[PDB]
């Protein structure tokens, strides 16, 4: 019929040397069209062009070792597509809904079409893939090894085996409970999800070749020794310390927006990368960026990216921020959350110094409470971090912010993810953290705000005369107390001649002044912002 005419010109248009192979395929296609052959296997004829039309009935198509650059629109009846050896094939056509097996290996695919809901076997290994489409519910085998993937999409519950060898994965999604084999060997994974512990006792997990953190390695040893799960990883391999990237490279991966000045700002960070402690700051950016939170919520980028802008304009702030990052890198991890908060505080202190809160004392308290809530969540995050073998402080803390943003009025949190579940953190944990945060805020926010850094900056700007009076009084109270205590030792005929005794008396005198100063600041805070320090949450 009409299909025969299309095949005729395809063979006739074949370049020299291809017509013999092209003609041979036509006979197989004609065989399918006449006697309804369900399988069409194009021979390894080196054909570079495929006919625009093919037998619609065929449910199986195989195209091995051909110099193809594109594929014709597939028939709806296909359930098995196998394309291999087409090193010039960089994309596949629209996948039919009824397709069940998709084998595209030893190709140069850079993108993958929308996966049909019925696909169960996907093999796209040895390709140029950088991102995977959403996995079909019926998928049970996923061959994605030998690609440039950095993230894995949501894994269906029915997935049985997954191979991701020699990829660039930096974070792993929560794993399916019924996963027999999981090969993420030789990737850029620094930590693993807690769902790994939920696999079957006989499951084979291959994690060798990844820059797994020392804490993660210790967790795997305990996991294998207590649950009997077959986990293969590097134990006797030397522990590799993290190598910091150039600061501008790390910042560039955050400033990915199309704003006018984002790209130009990133280039400035080349010079900043030579500043002291830049390596520690670079590591912090990569630690936060290589997370499922970053991969799933663009709001995470909007927060860190805007924060970098202020650091680019304030040298003093940027240097102090870098010094904060040294804490996270001094130990291998688990100090990142504390460093991040101290980076926000220094940022707020400079914002207070700039005078943002000079006429927004109500906003200052609101920011203070929010920082107190975030500070409390840090401690709660650490507590759950120890309980969870494969989860650290950062991942737990991010989950608390995302779920408790509305519960605790955390306006600072730009991430709004409700379907993002971090295994190991149950609803009972969130409610306890939500209750504990509210309990602490009502009980001791007034004490907390006294030592808050931004409050001192704002007080120095809007109540300087009274603020400096307290500071001057502390000097006078210390001097008077020192002379008072100095004489008391003299009456006891104690040691006052030696310098150390004078120093020890000074600390006693200095402590007394600090107690006097703290009480004075408490009264001043109540006078200025006392009305804003009332209990926020109605509790039981």
């Amino acid at each position: 019929a009409e299909y025969d005419a299309v095949w005729s010109k395809w063979e006739r248009d074949a370049p020299a040397g291809e017509s013999p192979g092209r003609a041979a395929v036509v006979q197989e296609m004609r065989d399918c069209l006449n006697n309804g052959n369900p399988v069409l296997n194009v021979g390894a004829s080196g054909l570079t062009t495929l006919p625009d039309r093919l037998p619609p009935h065929i449910t199986t198509l195989v195209i091995p070792d051909n110099n193809l650059t594109s594929l014709p629109e597939l028939p709806e009846g296909l359930r098995e597509l196998e394309v291999s050896g087409n090193l010039q094939l960089t994309s596949l056509p629209s996948l039919p809904q009824g397709l069940q097996k998709l084998w595209a290996y030893n190709n140069w695919l850079a993108s993958l079409p929308t996966l049909p809901p019925g696909l169960g076997d996907l093999a796209v290994s040895n390709n140029q893939l950088t991102s995977l489409p959403e996995m079909p519910p019926a998928l049970r085998e996923l061959r994605v090894s030998g690609n440039n993937l950095t993230s894995l999409p949501a894994l269906p519950s029915g997935l049985q085996k997954l191979w991701a060898y020699n990829n660039r994965l930096t974070s792993l999604p929560e794993m399916s409970p019924g996963l027999q084999e999981l090969d993420v060997s030789h990737n850029q994974l620094t930590r693993l999800p807690q769902s790994l512990t939920g696999l079957s006792s006989a499951a084979r997990v291959y994690l060798d070749g990844n820059p797994l953190s020392v804490r993660t390695l210790q967790a795997l040893r305990d996991i294998i020794g207590h649950s009997g799960i077959r986990i293969h990883f590097d134990m006797a391999g030397p522990s590799v310390p993290r190598e910091a990237r150039a600061l501008h490279l790390a910042v560039a991966d955050w400033l990915t927006s199309a704003r006018e000045g984002e790209a130009a700002q990133a280039d400035r960070w080349q010079a900043f990368g030579l500043e002291d402690n830049a390596a520690a700051f670079s590591l912090v950016l990569d630690r936060l960026r290589e997370t499922e939170n970053f991969k799933k919520d663009a709001g995470f980028k909007a927060q860190i990216s805007s924060w970098l802008t202020q650091l680019a304009e304030d040298a003093a702030l940027r240097a102090k921020t870098f010094a904060m990052a040294t804490e996270a890198t001094s130990t291998c991890e688990d100090r990142v959350t504390h460093a991040l908060h101290q980076m926000n505080n220094v940022q707020l202190v400079h914002n207070a110094e700039k005078g943002e809160y000079d006429n927004n004392l109500q906003g200052l308290v609101s920011t203070g409470r929010e920082m107190f809530r975030l500070a409390t969540l840090e401690q709660i995050a650490r507590e759950k971090a120890g309980t969870l073998a494969l989860v650290d402080d950062v991942e737990v803390y991010l989950a608390f912010q995302n779920k408790l943003k509305e519960s605790l009025e955390l306006t600072s949190v730009t991430s709004e993810m409700r379907f993002f579940d971090v295994s190991g953190v149950t609803v009972s944990d969130l409610q306890a953290a939500e209750l504990q945060v509210k309990t602490a805020e009502n009980s001791g926010f007034s004490k907390w705000i006294l030592q808050w850094g931004p409050l001192h900056s704002v007080l120095e700007r809007k109540v300087p005369e009274r603020f400096n009076a307290l500071r001057e009084k502390q000097i006078s109270d210390y001097e008077d107390t020192y002379r008072k205590l100095y004489d008391e030792v003299l009456k006891s005929s104690g040691l006052v001649d030696d310098t150390d005794a004078e120093r020890t008396i000074g600390v006693s005198a200095m402590d007394s002044a600090k107690k006097e100063f703290l009480d004075g600041l408490r009264a001043l805070v109540d006078e200025v912002l006392g009305s804003y320090l009332t209990a926020r949450w109605r509790l039981n």
